[PDB]
């Protein structure tokens, strides 16, 4: 698995990041995590996820922290 800490990062530097790990996971999938301090990033890691036809979820942790999963295959 793979975690991206994009915390303090403005958009749309987190998406292009999640979206560059995604596209080096090959064939085989995997899942690619981020951290977001905002609800417009996980919005856009998630349409960009749709677009992509990859699964994602996302939870709002403590201290305003918002992890977004984005599934391949793992």
């Amino acid at each position: 698995m793979i975690t991206i800490d994009a915390l303090g990062q403005v958009c749309p530097i987190p998406v292009i990041r999640a979206k560059k790990a995604l596209a080096e996971l090959g064939e085989a999938g995997g899942v690619v995590t981020v951290l977001v301090d905002n609800d417009i990033s996980r919005q856009n890691l998630q349409k960009m996820a749709e677009g992509m036809g990859y699964q994602s979820e996302y939870l709002e942790k403590d201290n305003g922290v918002i992890e977004v999963t984005i599934v391949a295959g793992e």
